[PDB]
């Protein structure tokens, strides 16, 4: 039952894991290198022994699409979770003092759709420009699922130093065998107790998306880690998680046929029957 | 406590009981298990692999290729090491379409990426001096003043030069990390020939591992491996099942000769194997 394998791995870390200080100071117990799989087969891994903000997951997602990297339109849509990366606050830390505030530089959506584009603010148009990895992998997946090399890559080392935080999220890669599209994250840091779910269930998501679009049903996601870490203020609550039985996983419905990854909505996307243990 | 060979052997056993049948660019086919991964300790060992002789030089060699940032196959070729000829070969470049290139010149690979990544590509004979991220640098520099970043990246993989190279590499980036005075390192392998490449592939991190912990002045840790497509070509099944029948012996120990403060001063002759004690080679054809 696929949530074990999340449980698994923070019991692992409780047993395993070293001491061992972060940015800011607050410390951890961390494994380097791990790794999960979750069937995507008549089941979403969306964690039920604690809620996920689905919400937050989806509208993400499709933020990446659109390849906004403006925390703003984001927070529009409800999410506030890159806000205070992009607060003139957080922003004039990083000397970017004639930044907009929201702007958090060249990040996922930019990587995704424009990798290696001069990048000037997340007003600019960027049609055309850079490497849109997203589309190359959806093509490749539909002329040659044998290929492998279907890898969209956020990391890119030039563009570091304008961003307002470097991708948890280092790469994905895909695979097809026997109609099903599989997908594997390189995740370099891992929060495990407020990151990890959310991050499962965003990939997951993803995979979805493509599997439809190139008209593949899901298969595997698997989860790689680098620093797989349990912050110390969360040993206890996750001690009182690892005691709550998994409900079996929901379902997600895609509830119209849709032709391109842009065309997307989120009113396209349902969950159903998720069933999780109080917070 | 387990002998290390053994998850790669396991490895192996996994793709030949569950793997599914693959085709190639070649059509060759595989059998194929996406997703996997195996964790090689490093500390008073090498996991230099026994049951079948790893190419040692070459994968010594190869790796002081990268360091000094060549993306010439003649370079590496004048050392003794064939291994990245064919890719550089008059006919193989033409093949890509670089009819306008030198023999030899492998486009923006390792060498490359790893010392000057979003440089503009030239040629292998340009010099690329102080172009792009020297992230093979920044990686040894983050490692000194602060070994609890989670950010310690060297990343191969760079989709606006794919197109100039001649092969995509099969090593997309590795991850560094310290605890206790210990240096680990996490590879992101997309492809792996687990006959043929992957006990070479393995050899090569644990080295870089190795000498990054001695410039850094800090022990090995562990090496993980993880792998993407992970394959097995059929033409090596009957060879592998030779293979498993092997037990492993120790793994050898990795001595570094002399005290050495830049990773560009390393040399061959700084390194020796100690105790390496393989079975004889084993007979594998290619792609």
């Amino acid at each position: 039952h696929g949530e074990l394998q999340y449980l698994g791995q923070i019991q692992h870390i409780l047993r395993c894991g070293v001491r061992k200080d972060d940015r800011t100071g607050t410390g951890t117990l961390s494994v380097f290198g791990m790794q999960a799989r979750y069937s995507l087969r008549d089941e979403f891994p969306l964690l039920t022994t604690k809620r996920v903000f689905w919400k937050g997951v989806l509208e993400e997602l499709l933020w990446f699409i659109k390849g906004s990297t403006n925390a703003k339109e984001l927070s529009s849509k409800g999410v506030k979770i890159w806000d205070a990366n992009g607060s003139r606050d957080f922003l004039d830390s990083l000397g970017f003092s004639t930044r907009e505030e929201g702007d958090l530089g060249p990040v996922y959506g930019f990587q995704w759709r424009h990798f290696g584009a001069e990048y000037r603010d997340m007003e600019s148009d960027y049609s055309g420009q850079g490497v849109d990895q997203l589309q190359r992998v959806i093509d490749t997946i539909k002329t040659n699922p044998d290929d492998r090399r279907i890898i969209m890559c956020a990391w890119n080392p030039r563009d570091l130093p304008l961003m307002a935080l470097p991708p948890c999220h280092a790469l994905c890669q895909f695979y097809v065998v026997n109609s099903e599209l599989s997908c594997q994250l390189y995740q370099r840091s891992g929060d495990m107790g407020l990151g990890v779910p959310f991050n499962i269930a965003s990939y997951a998501l993803l995979t979805y998306m493509i599997a439809h679009i190139t008209g593949l049903k899901p298969g595997d996601f698997i989860h790689t880690l680098g620093d797989a870490h349990i912050y110390l203020n969360h040993i206890e609550p996750l001690k009182i998680q690892l005691q709550r039985e998994p409900r079996p996983f929901p379902k997600l419905r895609i509830l119209r046929k849709v032709e391109k990854i842009d065309d997307f909505k989120a009113e396209d996307f349902q969950i159903e029957g998720y069933n999780p243990h109080p917070t």
